[PDB]
Order: C-alpha cells, then structure tokens, then sequence
C-alpha cells in the first residue's frame, strides 16, 4: 500500500502535468470574421492574450502545487541526489510541454500568414493598410517594413511572437532559484527556430509582392508630387 501510494501519487502528479500542458495551449490567436484594422487587432487580442496567459499561469500553479504533493507522498530529502534529478526530469517535461503549446500556435499563425494555404482556401484578408499620399514617399501606418518606429504589420506581428514567448515567465521555474525564466531554454528548441523562421519568410513573401503591386501606381503617379509649380512652368516654357 505505502508504496503503492507514493508510485500513484506521483505517476498522479505527472498524468495532471500533461493534461495541464495540453489544456492551456488551445489556439493562441482567434480571428474574427472579416477584417479589422491593425491596432484594432492588437486591441481585440490584447484582451485573449491576458486570459490565456492567466489560464497558463494558473495551470502552472496547479503543476507547481502537484511536484510538492510527490514530495510528501515519496518522503524523500530535497538535498538527497535522487529527487534532484527527478526535479530536472519534471521541469523538462513542462519545458517540453512549452515547446509544443508555444510551437503549436505558431503553426496556427504559420497557416493564416503564408500565401498558398489562404488562396486554396476562401479565407478572406486579415490586417488593414490604410494609404496615404506623401511627397517624399508612398506613406502607410504599418510603412510595409520593420520600421522599429510607430505600428508596423512586422513590429505588432514581433508583438504577437513575443506574447507566446512571455509565457516562459508565468510558469517562473521547478528548481534552483525562484527568480529564473525558461524563455532561453525555449529559444534554444530547434522545432521552434523552424517554425519562427518559416513565419518570417512568409512575412518577407508578401513585402516583395507588395511592392510591385504598390510600384503599378508609383511609376507614373510620386513624380508628380515630388515635382513643383515652377518647375512645370520651367517644362512649358
């Protein structure tokens, strides 16, 4: 019995584990019907994306909750090597956990973002580009670039990647210090590199495209507004 108690306890501990990792992932992003507008988009998922990082977070409550019941089950020294090492074993995975939850809707942008899955489907836009008509320059509120300045489609799309990273933080560590973050250990996943790394490309796809679409106007239209009243009298006569 005792130590068929203690096996249970803990096996109990790490079914529990799992369940949590696979519950708190769900669908990172959700996209509503038609399209909205850029900031409209960081103001409707702003108010997703703290519900979901809470449910992590209290996820990640319980699980930590579930490794000190394993302890009073097993009665075993937090010093003695033995629990150490299964204290890196849990800790891996709920890193592994991560990797999946985080790399998963990831893969759900990765379907909405990339060109041949939306034009296979029916599936409408997503952002808004507002234009605006510059004498220096072709002036959108996203610029079409990476700006690191003022609301950019690349700089709230950064934003996005970011808040799945930020769930690192939630958990804040099984062993060693308090204070630590898993975030570099989530980085260092291949499987994610990948799948960042495949967002970007699709990211740098449309850009490209983009600017030959926006070049169709520029061509004859930028030179007008760049060239004065004088210089078209100069032109005349």
């Amino acid at each position: 019995d005792q130590l068929f108690e203690t096996v249970n306890k803990m096996k109990d501990s790490l079914q529990k584990i799992h369940k949590s990792l696979a519950n708190f992932n769900v669908k990172i992003i959700e996209r509503k019907n038609r399209p909205m507008s850029p900031d409209d988009y960081d103001q409707f998922l702003k108010a997703i994306f703290s519900n979901k990082l809470t449910i992590v977070k209290d996820n990640g409550n319980q699980i930590q909750k579930l490794v000190k019941e394993v302890l009073d089950a097993v009665k075993a020294d937090k010093k003695q090597n033995s629990w150490k090492n299964y204290n890196d074993y849990v800790n891996v995975i709920v890193i592994e956990g991560i990797s999946t939850a985080i790399q998963t809707a990831l893969l759900h942008l990765n379907e909405q973002i990339n060109p041949v899955f939306i034009k296979r489907n029916d599936i409408s836009p997503l952002f808004d580009i507002r234009l605006e008509l510059g004498q220096s320059g072709i002036q959108f509120d996203p610029e079409i670039g990476e700006s690191s300045n003022q609301l950019t489609v690349r700089n709230t799309i950064r934003n996005w990647i970011n808040d799945f990273f930020n769930i690192a933080g939630t958990i804040q560590r099984l062993d060693t210090t308090m204070p630590g973050d898993f975030l570099q250990e989530i980085r260092s996943f291949f499987e994610i590199k990948q799948c960042l790394a495949m967002i970007t490309q699709n990211l740098e796809w449309i850009e490209n495209e983009c600017n030959q679409f926006r070049a169709r106007f520029d061509t004859y239209s930028y030179l007008w507004t760049e060239d004065e009243q004088i210089s078209f009298n100069r032109f005349l006569d």
